[PDB]
């Protein structure tokens, strides 16, 4: 209920969103990138994914229209990953499946109110 897929190639940013959620009574899981990201799609099934936007080895939007095709992966919110400004409108426009949006650097407050929010809804 609490398991979150964190995908972000970058360390420390991958590692100060792990932290957030850990210190707030989450159970982070890491991906690095779009197979290791498929990789963690198994039981237990994380119950929320932060997908980065820019994610190394395919294309986020795949990735979110893929999960629409199983069972345990469709109904799991995802939460697209950008970057302040400019990708971020720019991805807002795209067609993406994305549940909602959070920016980097990322603010603790807004990561821990979007997930309650998105897991309240989906």
């Amino acid at each position: 209920a609490r398991r979150i897929l964190v995908v972000e190639d970058e360390a420390p940013i991958r590692e100060m969103v792990c932290f957030v959620l850990e210190q707030n009574g989450f159970q982070p899981v890491e991906a690095e990138d779009y197979d290791s990201a498929v990789n963690q799609l198994n039981e237990p099934w994380p119950d929320l994914i932060l997908l980065d936007w820019m994610l190394p080895g395919g294309s986020g939007i795949q990735f979110i229209k893929h999960l629409k095709r199983e069972s345990m992966t469709r109904d799991i919110p995802v939460v697209m990953l950008t970057a302040r400004g400019e990708e971020e409108d720019r991805v807002r426009g795209l067609e993406t499946g994305a549940d909602d949006y959070i920016t980097k650097p990322f603010s603790p407050k807004e990561l821990v109110a979007r997930i309650k929010a998105v897991m309240r809804r989906i």
